[PDB]
């Protein structure tokens, strides 16, 4: 289930839907960049890389304008989840939407908290990792603080150590760094953008064990991040600048991918025309997204190539998803699926029965149950 009711006031109900189109908005932007980014190699051009990344940096940054006083939710599941309980116990605590919304399809409890109803599929989604301007996990970390203040709102305006020098910043801050984190950072040297899977596979991790809670008192990179992001003092003068900036920044983005449109397709791609295919240019990013999975699975862990279709569909091309299910249902949804097949795409499962001697069904439920 998806879900969350909202517990302010009016003034700040519409505050929050105010916030959340601008969001919406944002992203669309960031699903029609990449719709013309994959129509040609010749495509795949900078000043339409740069456009793109302009409409991840908006996203990110209204997305961190959601729930400032961090206290206008309340009760929000993300598939069955309760976040709300698992933000106080965190040394730091917070806003349990923020939270929420950088979990893929998070977005949905917060829809829901809303009426949003303008344009169907609502999606704000700040996870983009390969063509971020920032460090990615740094992003998602930002918009769970909500740093509206940190988040860049031009790509121009991005510090090299909040991308491919991201070290600087973790250094600039005199922030311990465990074992661990020591390895996730030697990779993320060489690529800082490599995704979180591929650390794991890696580094014989799951990508929980690389991710960690985004809270300086765990262990993993969100842990790192959390850690530094709380020790930058808030800087209250430019979160107005940014804020009083972007809702302009948003429109001119908007007639730029028109005029740069017509350099590539011949039906020009306005607001109104990303508002009236969503649905169509999701169902295609999910295609590739399920295609690449599959790839991923049979190439890179070593399964057969129905399973790994089947998997593939049954959890939307998210490899980090299947890899946190629960054996029983991978084995539910893919009725072939073998143990050492699940085995080797959970690590955690792998690192339970095999390391610490427990049946599935053990270690299914602290898969589960944590």
């Amino acid at each position: 289930v998806y879900d969350a009711e909202f517990v302010g006031s009016e003034r700040e109900f519409e505050e929050e839907r105010e916030t959340f189109l601008k969001g919406v908005k944002a992203y669309d932007g960031v699903l029609a960049t990449r719709y013309l980014m994959e129509r040609s190699s010749s495509a795949k051009d900078e000043e339409l890389l740069e456009l793109h990344q302009n409409f991840i940096l908006l996203t990110g940054s209204y997305a961190c304008s959601i729930d400032p006083t961090e206290d206008r939710y309340q009760n929000v599941i993300v598939r069955g989840v309760n976040f709300d309980e698992r933000v106080q116990r965190l040394s730091t605590g917070g806003s349990p939407a923020r939270y929420a919304i950088v979990y893929r399809r998070g977005w949905r409890a917060i829809a829901k908290a809303l009426d949003i109803d303008e344009e169907d599929v609502p999606a704000i989604e700040v996870r983009a990792v390969k063509r971020n301007p920032l460090q990615p996990a740094l992003y998602r970390i930002l918009v769970r603080y909500g740093r509206v203040d940190l988040m860049p709102v031009t790509v121009d305006e991005v510090p090299p150590e909040m991308a491919g020098e991201f070290e600087r910043l973790i250094e600039r801050y005199d922030v311990p760094i465990d074992e661990k984190e020591e390895r996730i950072l030697e990779i993320l040297r060489e690529n800082p953008w490599t995704p979180h899977d591929e650390i794991a596979r890696r580094l014989g991790l799951s990508v929980s064990e690389v991710e960690g809670e985004k809270d300086p008192e765990s262990s993993g990179i969100y842990s790192l991040w959390s850690r530094v992001v709380v020790n930058i003092e808030y800087d209250e003068r430019t979160a107005k600048r940014h804020v009083k900036r972007r809702d302009r920044l948003l429109e001119e983005l908007y007639e730029h991918l028109e005029e740069l449109s017509e350099r590539y397709l011949r039906h020009p791609l306005t607001r109104r025309w990303i508002v009236e295919h969503k649905r169509d240019i999701m169902r295609r990013y999910l295609e590739q997204r399920i295609v690449e999975c599959a790839l991923k699975l049979q190439d890179r862990y070593g399964i057969r190539e129905d399973v790994a279709l089947c998997l593939a569909r049954a959890f939307d091309g998210s490899i980090s998803m299947i890899a946190t299910t629960p054996y029983r249902t991978l084995k539910d949804v893919c009725p072939d699926l073998t143990l050492e097949e699940a085995k080797s795409v959970n690590r955690t499962l792998a690192t339970l029965i095999d390391e610490h001697g427990l049946s599935p069904d053990a270690a299914d439920e602290l898969i589960e149950h944590f």
